[PDB]
């Protein structure tokens, strides 16, 4: 309950409430080994809402890569998890999503964007703590970022989420 | 100890400054039949404010009805606590609030509003942590939430507080 | 430790992310002798941010003087922290910033601006923890303020710093 105390306040420090969220992930270069020496494929992101009382999403990441994308790209999702507010929230979830890498040079960003399918069972109301992942298997290829470029900086990357809040 | 910053940190996340609240109430039939039983009579919410660093406020509920409204009502009630900034704050505290209870099939809330007296003790500046409550003994029929319709679902319920934040 | 957990609690419980911040002082007419006796002459305020992700940063204040104003006025200074995003942003740091002793009979605040120069290490990308101070080292006379009158009430004073966000 220590490391539970620890971990609620790890998250609330986080957490965000008008569905942006940048996410630092710092260690790059140790996480990034641990993903491509198959111990650790992923990487889930503290919680993030689309407003004070809206949806709960966290971001899930594999380094170098998950399905069509592994080993050749890193590969991006977006999750949606239970929420303590969801009976009151319109479903499924069906808010465009925009996933980036943030150029530190800030000249080009990568960046793709993705309109839920209400059919997916991705975003219905979650029954457990998060429904499946959906996102972008070739986000990144491991070349551009990674291997050097303005996208890793002193062992380090941000992860950029972008919910808009049409109709909310 | 550890139990006051648990507490605080329990605090810190249920707080708003917006003067928006939504307080959900879960396990809401043993805490229904503690109040009908009399054990614990009445609940206080989490505290939350009009801005920054405005007003400190807080919800009172009596699932089984306070004064006129025991035994027959659900009674909820508004209170100024004493806030940090109070010092910096116009006194008495004025602001329109209204009350709801969340129909979880959005189409029929439980509201009501009502506008502070200037010359009531509720809302004189705090000298001890919490004013005299003020309120709506009278709030919902317990025939009517409680007893199944669409307010209670899954064990639980929501009610939410807005206060009206012309001239701050 | 715990003071380890305890202290970011209070830390996240103080951040502001809008550029504005109301720092209160209590127990000021001992902190007043501590500044006095020399034994602790400067206090550091929590700190504080530009935007959700943008700088940090936090004040430095003297009660009984610093330089130029030692043993004469209450000195203030603006301190620019090592942000966890600062390889996002714009260096230098070049906002504007007020800062202000709020007359808690709000009728004649002291209040003075000033304009970060670009060419100043205060204002640099931050290497350490925090950046050099700069502000205002004859902020307020001790007379003025301290000496009575309604800047100190209650045994607190409030300090208002606000940064312009123009440009960001």
């Amino acid at each position: 309950a220590m490391a539970d105390l620890e971990q609620k306040v790890l998250e609330m420090e986080a957490s965000t409430y008008d569905g942006v969220f940048i996410w630092k992930i710092s260690d790059f270069p140790r996480k990034r080994q641990e993903a491509v020496a198959g111990r650790i494929p992923a990487i889930f992101s503290p919680a993030f809402y689309t407003s004070r009382y809206g949806y709960k999403m966290c971001l899930r990441i594999y380094l170098n890569g998950d399905g069509t994308g592994r080993g050749t790209h890193l590969s991006l999702f977006f999750v949606v998890m239970k929420g303590p507010n969801d009976a009151l929230l319109r479903w499924p979830f069906n808010q465009k999503v925009t996933l980036m890498l943030l150029d530190q040079n800030n000249r080009e960003h990568v960046i793709d964007a993705f309109r839920p399918d209400v059919t997916s069972s991705s975003f219905q109301r979650p029954v457990n703590d998060m429904n499946i992942a959906s996102g972008c298997p070739l986000f990144c290829p491991v070349s551009k970022m990674e291997a050097k470029n303005s996208y890793v900086r002193d062992d380090a990357i941000f992860i950029k989420a972008i919910v808009d809040l049409t109709g909310l």
